């Protein structure tokens, strides 16, 4: 029988296994499925550790998330088409949940699947290899439950492994000399480590926003953020002020591009990740940017370079969960046969041209959101996963980013129609710059 | 032409570079020489930086020294056989040298021998494999430099890539809601953090050490170092205090095995490392505790599953530079043919369980030390390296022992004779306590 092996078992790779799954219901042969996660559980960004760094086994830390953190978009903009907020938890919650309670969710979905058995744990992948002769790759892995290196052959291998881990780390004059902590977003744990401090946010996009948002609630003295491009350009609180570019820090002045200076007792480099797989030849290693039309990717998912390799995920999100499981249905068909990948490299790489020029038409903020909807309806056409109200899920980010830009610090208070019934999501009993308590228990009550 | 693959430009990576060239030099006919090395200059564990957790190219950080570091032990027993410290500086300095003046001094004699040519920077070797039919390893390595994978042939390979730089970091109770910072030694770079904090520092050996002591010198509140086995034992300042193990935490209050509790500021585990490659499969894969008798390495560096590889540097250490020495000068010699291995495993086997037992038969650290000075002689015998006064290194790591015992704190203001001229070194400007500025021109003038 053919095999399939797939690196990771966050919400991409979980997709994957469901998808698979979902077709072996149907009556469809599948191929024998081997997923291979470093972790010692299931659920990837969202599986949360105190550890950073390097983990027990040496290998590294994969959480970026922290403490406190909540869903960031609403949540329904990201449900399952096939397995909806009210099947698993019963009842109509909030729209913006804690780590703790998606995690849950997203656990919930493939606990139902029966595909846990698939899953290997413990057992990073070191090297994949494709050979010509035989049409396999090799997919060398280390089980660190028996301290045991092997390998296997595939017929195709689906990377699911992220790319918000591996950080993007940069050097400025006095980051080496400087009496404070300096922390890259993936290393950021616990915002009480900040309580009374000045702190100095890097960055201007998604992780700044929060962690910064996250020291601020959590009793930060005051927030400075610094931005190189455009600002952020909410309405910050009275504590927290934006800053062009750092320029250096000499002793714990920072120096700011307009000629500004702040003393700051720690940073937070919020300053983003790298795509970055240790374990692939050049063969087969993706190479792209950070975007919503991912290099060298047909249809955002097949590699162009060897068409038996697939990558989920790979792009930036405003859709998360939703995308996966578009993805991992279409990787899932063109494995079964159910799609004809182009023998026709050219065509391959003007598709992802074409994305790319798409992409690049305009700058606009509901255009990207636009523009990742367009992408997930065309892989949903293309396969029999569950269709559902996109436009419904657009109009959630819409109202989201409104909400944004009305109270940044209040937007976690408000409610999206659910693209099932249409209805308001009720409201959650406690304000969020209140709500100190992460657990499930306490969200749910 | 043969070819050997060095793996690390640390010590004993430089080392074994150093030992092929003077062969060479002798008319010798030597094998091509590559070294692969993931930092971006040589030094190893010396080479120091701010960074932790990944580095700048997302590979581990491989540092694991600190601001503030001081040799450990006298310079007069690490001292090269064919290198002096005299011939470097021109001046005698006193004997407990800043990390910076080490490496300066560990660079000053890689630069004569002019090997930096046989160097790959910025290269960490990613996977070696051994093929019996071709008697070929094929080292895989990734330029970071040009984002570039490849592989190439070797008749021999020699893996010096450390055992300090892969943590043991244990989970107590408590560790992930602890409101403090909690910091494994391999991630500890600057003591003035921790300035009127409670410091609780788990460990009892090198790191626990020295770790406290910087916390100490650099303004720490109070030091609670916590052992599970034998104390440290020493006379202690007045702030810092030794308890037996530590059970658990409740918030910031640790709970410790007699019955005591104390709350804690910050935690440090000086906990120890690993052996662990990443790169490696089981058949070529060292598997040893940490220790004097290294598991599988014949005369403590031929590996005894394959010969043809070779480990340095993987004991535990009271000697280091000149052992490194004698070690690479010996697989030097194996692999031209001036020693020949022996074609029975059993006889490898049975040196590495004579060296275990004799390691074994007392506890001894005056037996430790001449346990492994004994080692040193050994090899030393058995090639060209010229021979050293050991004798008189034991003598000097026999002062510094009874030093410590005497005054934990100021063991670094002691003087020891020089191995070549039997000359006390003199005594150093500032006594290490006062000593807060880390620069080799500080400790220059
Ligand atoms: C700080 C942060 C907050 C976020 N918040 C939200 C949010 O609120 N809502 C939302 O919808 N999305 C959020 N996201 C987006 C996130 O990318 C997605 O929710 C989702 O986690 C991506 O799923 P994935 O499976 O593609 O990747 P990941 O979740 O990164 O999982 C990849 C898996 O691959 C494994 N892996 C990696 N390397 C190897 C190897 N060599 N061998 C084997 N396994 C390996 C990892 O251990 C991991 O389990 C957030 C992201 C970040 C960084
Ligand atoms: C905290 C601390 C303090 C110490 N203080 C002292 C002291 O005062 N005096 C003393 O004599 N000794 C000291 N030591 C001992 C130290 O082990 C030796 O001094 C020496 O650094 C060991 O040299 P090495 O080359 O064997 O290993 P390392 O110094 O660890 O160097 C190994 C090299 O291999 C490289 N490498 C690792 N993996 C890869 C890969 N996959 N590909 C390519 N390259 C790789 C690393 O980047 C590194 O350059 C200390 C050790 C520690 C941990
Ligand atoms: N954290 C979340 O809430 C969350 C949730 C789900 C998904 N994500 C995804 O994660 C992706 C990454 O989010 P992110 O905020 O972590 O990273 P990011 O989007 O790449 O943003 C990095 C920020 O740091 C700045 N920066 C980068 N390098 C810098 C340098 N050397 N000096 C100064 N500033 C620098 C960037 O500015 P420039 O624009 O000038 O480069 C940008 O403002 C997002 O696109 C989002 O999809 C995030
Ligand atoms: N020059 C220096 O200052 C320096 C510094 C660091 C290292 N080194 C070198 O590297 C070696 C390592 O030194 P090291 O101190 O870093 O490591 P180490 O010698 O392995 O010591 C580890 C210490 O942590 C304790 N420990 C380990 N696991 C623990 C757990 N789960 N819970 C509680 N305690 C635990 C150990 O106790 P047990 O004994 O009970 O296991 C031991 O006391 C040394 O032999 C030396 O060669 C040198």
């Amino acid at each position: 029988t053919k095999r399939v092996a797939v690196i990771g078992a966050g919400p991409s790779g979980l997709a994957q296994l469901r998808a698979f799954q979902s077709a072996a219901d149907q009556g469809a042969e599948i191929p024998e499925i081997v997923c291979f996660e470093k972790q010692a559980n299931w659920g990837g960004l969202w599986n949360y550790t105190w550890r950073t760094g390097l983990d027990e086994n040496g290998e590294p830390v994969h959480c970026s998330m922290y403490r406190y953190l909540w869903s960031n978009g609403p949540k329904e903009g990201l449900e399952f088409a096939d397995y909806s907020f009210e099947e698993h938890f019963g009842k109509q919650i909030a729209s913006y949940p804690p780590r703790a309670v998606l995690f849950d969710y997203i656990e919930g979905r493939v606990h139902k699947a029966d595909v846990r058995k698939w899953i290997r744990f413990n057992s990073p992948v070191r090297w994949v290899s494709y050979d010509a002769e035989t049409a396999k790759f090799t997919v060398t892995a280390h089980n660190h439950e028996t301290d045991s290196t092997y390998s296997e052959d595939f017929d195709h291998v689906i990377c699911a492994s992220g790319h918000f881990s591996t950080p993007n780390v940069p050097f400025y004059e006095g980051f080496d000399t400087f009496n404070g902590r300096i922390v890259h977003a993936h290393d950021f744990r616990d915002a009480r480590e900040f309580e009374g401090k000045d702190v100095l946010v890097m960055g201007a996009s998604s992780s700044a926003e929060d962690i910064g948002s996250q020291c601020w609630k959590y009793g930060a003295k005051s927030i400075t953020s610094c931005y190189r491009s455009a600002p952020m350009g909410y309405a910050w609180p009275d504590n927290w002020e934006e800053k062009p570019a750092l320029e250096k820090l000499t002793g714990k002045t920072a120096h700011f591009a307009d000629g500004s200076t702040r003393d700051v007792d720690a940073i937070i480099l919020c300053t983003g990740y790298k795509h970055f797989f240790s374990f692939l030849p050049d063969d087969l290693r993706l190479k792209t940017a950070n975007r919503l039309a991912t290099a060298d990717l047909y249809k955002g998912v097949a590699y162009v370079h060897n068409p038996a390799m697939f990558y989920l995920g790979m792009q930036d999100q405003w859709f998360t969960f939703n995308m996966f499981d578009a993805q991992a249905w279409w990787v899932r068909d063109a494995i079964l046969g159910r799609i004809t990948l182009p023998k026709d490299k050219a065509a391959m790489l003007a598709d992802v041209a074409e994305r790319e020029t798409r992409e690049e038409a305009s700058d606009d903020v509901k255009y990207a959101i636009r523009y990742q909807a367009d992408y997930v309806k065309e892989l949903v056409a293309e396969t029999d996963y569950p269709s559902f109200d996109i436009d419904g899920a657009c109009d959630a980010f819409f109202e989201w980013k409104k909400h944004k830009a009305k109270d940044i610090m209040a937007f976690r208070d408000n409610s999206y129609k659910s693209v099932i019934t249409g209805t308001m999501a009720p409201v959650h009993h406690t304000p969020w710059k209140e709500a100190l308590d992460d657990s499930m228990e306490a969200y749910l009550q």
